[PDB]
């Protein structure tokens, strides 16, 4: 293994910024 386990942790790491974004809109909306 090399770049695809970090692919993984990658991943997530951008997956979660989808959901910290939508919860920062869902209380910061209009």
């Amino acid at each position: 293994q090399t770049n695809w386990q970090k692919l993984e942790v990658f991943w997530a790491k951008h997956m979660w910024n989808f959901i910290s974004g939508i919860q920062y809109l869902a209380g910061l909306s209009t």
